[PDB]
């Protein structure tokens, strides 16, 4: 599912995820345009061996289970298939986890990259929230 900017930001928000450990609403829809452009169908394998999957693009590596990610650790207890439905829900909770986690957002290279800092307060502008 390719989500819509205020789609996703009403989704999140219902989600619980604005404010969530501190970051504001703008943040995680900031993260998701650059993680998956907002395509929960999103996959991308890293050298290690590791694929990101969906939306927030949640790593194999330590988060989800895929099968294929030996030494995998599935924090999250899912599998990575899971975060790539058009039901954002798995891709929440996982995300709380990971979040709450002792990094905060910069667990995700393109937020820490493209988005902290930034006035993303833009990504929810116009939204009916």
């Amino acid at each position: 599912k390719v989500f819509g900017r205020c789609e996703l930001a009403a989704a999140m928000k219902r989600h619980g995820l604005d404010n969530y450990r501190g970051y504001s609403l703008g943040n995680w829809v900031c993260a998701a345009k650059f993680e998956s452009n907002f395509n929960s169908q999103a996959t991308n394998r890293n050298t290690d061996g590791s694929t990101d999957y969906g939306v927030l693009q949640i790593n194999s590596r330590w988060w989800c289970n895929d099968g294929r990610t030996p030494g995998s650790r599935n924090l999250c207890n899912i599998p990575c298939s899971a975060l790539l439905s058009s039901d954002i829900t798995a891709t929440v909770n996982c995300a709380k986890k990971i979040v709450s986690d002792g990094n905060g957002m910069n667990a995700w290279v393109a937020w820490r990259n493209r988005c902290k800092g930034t006035d993303v307060q833009a990504w929810i502008r116009g939204c009916r929230l």
